[PDB]
């Protein structure tokens, strides 16, 4: 049980000593479809850089002609557009690319033609759509995308924005070149796509953006992620993940707890999901509970000065607030930041409130997820307050609203999810392992708690596309976390 949760400790502290960092995030139809159109100029001559990942986009063609739905319609229109786009940059470039024919290719056109009009024709995300469809009118194939996704040049400062993820969706009009300026161990915020676009459209070529593409096509999980390195993220996640529930494993976690450490002395205490990719919340948030659990004080001003506005927590709106919550709770001295937890705590509640007790959480696609996190954060309130290290209607509410969850996930189950996903099932069973030692809970209520903790736990004992993502993504180490969280935190029931 314990040396599972180590493994994970260890395969974040394994990859302590990769220079470029480490990636658990499973490979994106629609990067690997944009890493497939790099052409270089090798010996006068111009060649497709990775023909690998055209072979991958080639394998991953439906019957239908459109690419993989993985969890949202959105997810199989971008996988299929990006897709179909690069088979027309081949189609209109063979070069050394023998593999694909003029015809074989044509047929294929084709066929992802027919299935984006099917889907398109179903369909009523918001800047990667329009920005394929336009791609592909440019060369021919004819509401849709422009009812909703039209809201929406800020890349040339040394700021890095969440646009460093898509730039791929930004090719009609975008100085690359400028832009290489943003490079971090020869990465676009970690995204593929978006150094994909860059070496297909920079003037100069730059030879370290190739060897980090190289190192992602050869050290990812020719598909690449969509995320590359995942370092923080995938190393704090399941630590916490796991130390929440109070796995013990701080006595080969050392290189990763070291390594943890100097990464938040040098981010100045606010990670993302790699060094130098930016800073969200919920992951340096995470990281800190991970320190903190870990046998290492670290003060959660950094990210409390960095992602706390009014009424709640910012993100860059429930996950952060929650992983922000459960952050403080586990702090030293969590009475000093009461002000911040009753914050979180009543912000979940309105919301819960005023969305019928179905709110979902901005990384996750599961509605399980956002009650587990519920869950937990209103019991660490209640054994805090029992234990009188943490200081009336808002607490009946909470109260209320935890006996609610309970029972609708109860009614909920079928076994969870509704795609047979471990991961919401360990959400689920997580979100009734701490509505179980409710006093408020009737003798039935408990009962029915209990059974279906045990069958979720059944199922439990396995990634499925449930981490939001320009493409939603599968990650081995939070769905192995999550279970082994959620089995041992029903372990722990009497």
């Amino acid at each position: 049980l314990q040396e599972s949760a180590a493994a994970l400790v260890r395969q974040l502290g394994e990859r302590v000593e990769d220079r470029r960092g480490f990636g658990f995030m499973s490979p994106a139809i629609y990067d690997t479809a944009w890493v497939s159109m790099i052409s270089k100029t090798i010996d006068d001559q111009k060649t497709w850089l990775f023909a690998e990942c055209f072979q991958y986009i080639l394998s991953h063609q439906l019957e239908d002609g459109g690419w993989a739905m993985y969890a949202s319609e959105i997810d199989a229109i971008l996988n299929t557009s990006a897709s179909l786009l690069s088979l027309k940059r081949h189609l209109s470039n063979p070069y050394q690319i023998t593999s694909i024919t003029q015809e074989d290719l044509s047929a294929r056109i084709n066929r992802a033609q027919n299935a984006l009009q099917k889907l398109l024709n179903e369909w009523n995300f918001e800047i990667l759509v329009p920005a394929l469809l336009r791609y592909l009118e440019d060369e021919g194939i004819a509401s849709g995308r422009e009812r909703l996704l039209e809201i929406e040049q800020y890349l040339y400062l040394p700021i890095k924005v969440t646009a460093l993820h898509s730039l791929e969706a930004f090719i009609g009009a975008i100085e690359f070149d400028k832009v290489s300026h943003h490079k971090v161990s020869g990465a676009f915020m970690a995204s593929p796509s978006s150094t994909a676009a860059y070496m297909m459209h920079a003037t100069q070529w730059d030879d370290e953006c190739e060897d980090y593409l190289r190192h992602v096509i050869a050290h990812a999980s020719g598909g690449v992620p969509s995320a590359f390195p995942s370092t923080i993220f995938e190393s704090v996640w399941p630590l916490s993940t796991l130390l929440k529930v109070g796995y013990d494993l701080n006595s080969f976690i050392e290189k990763i707890r070291s390594y943890l450490h100097d990464a938040y002395i040098a981010e100045k205490g606010i990670l993302g999901f790699t060094p130098f990719v930016g800073a969200d919340a919920d992951d340096t948030a995470t990281t800190i509970l991970v320190l903190n659990l870990l046998n290492q004080p670290v003060s959660v001003d950094a990210m409390l000065k960095e992602f706390e506005e009014e009424h709640h927590f910012k993100t860059y709106s429930f996950s952060a607030n929650c992983n922000v919550l459960l952050a403080l709770l586990y702090s030293q001295e969590p009475s000093l930041y009461s002000a911040q937890i009753e914050k979180a705590i009543r912000f979940l509640y309105k919301q819960f409130t005023d969305s019928e007790m179905d709110v979902r959480d901005k990384w996750n696609l599961s509605p399980y997820y956002s009650w587990m996190l519920m869950t937990q954060a209103i019991t660490r309130l209640t054994t805090l307050q029992k234990t009188s290290k943490l200081s009336d209607s808002i607490s009946k509410g909470l109260i209320s609203l935890l006996f609610r969850i309970a029972s609708t996930v109860v009614k909920d189950q079928k076994s969870w999810g509704t795609r047979a996903s471990k991961e919401e099932t360990a959400y689920a069973v997580l979100i009734l392992t701490y509505a179980f030692y409710l006093d408020e809970v009737t003798e039935s209520l408990r009962h029915d708690i209990k059974i279906a903790i045990e069958n979720g736990c059944s199922f439990l004992s396995d990634s499925e596309w449930l981490w939001v993502e320009k493409v939603t993504y599968k990650s081995e180490v939070l769905s192995e976390a999550y279970i082994l969280a959620a089995l041992k935190r029903a372990a722990d029931l009497p």
